[PDB]
């Protein structure tokens, strides 16, 4: 259920895509030191060619990292139908990296009601879909 939540500004523009990763909170640990290396990957998706990938810098040992970081893509007519996906991982040392959390936002969505404010993390596979603002709370 609870694997924290992300604080994200996500705006279109000028047929661009603005997106400020500010920081999360109470992630998960997952390192046998009890935190995590945190970095955030960003992806316009589908992506078949995998050409639309940003990613923050890696924070190590926090479990309540402040990236404090922006992008931005450059969107086409096509991303109509394209979704914003922000996932969380884990970068490990000596293993695969690890999944913590995600979420996502319809491209088409933005333009119409910007993103602002905090997110719950979902699941990897719910994280595709849909989003789960967090107001005042
Ligand atoms: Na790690």
């Amino acid at each position: 259920e609870k694997r924290g939540r992300i604080y994200l500004k996500a705006e279109v523009a000028d047929e661009k895509l603005h997106v400020t990763v500010r920081d999360a909170k109470n992630l998960i640990p997952m390192d046998p030191n009890g935190l995590s290396d945190p970095y955030v990957k960003l992806k316009l998706i589908p992506d078949p060619k995998n050409e639309s990938k940003q990613k923050t810098k890696t924070i190590r040992s926090t479990l309540n990292p402040q990236w404090n970081e922006s992008f931005t893509f450059k969107l086409k007519p096509s991303d109509k139908d394209r979704r914003l996906s922000v996932e969380i991982w884990d970068w490990d040392r000596t293993t695969r990296n690890d999944f913590m959390g995600s979420l996502s936002f319809g491209v088409s969505e933005l333009m119409k009601m910007p993103a602002s404010g905090w997110y719950k993390l979902l699941n990897q596979e719910e994280g595709e879909y849909y989003n789960v603002p967090i107001p005042e709370g």
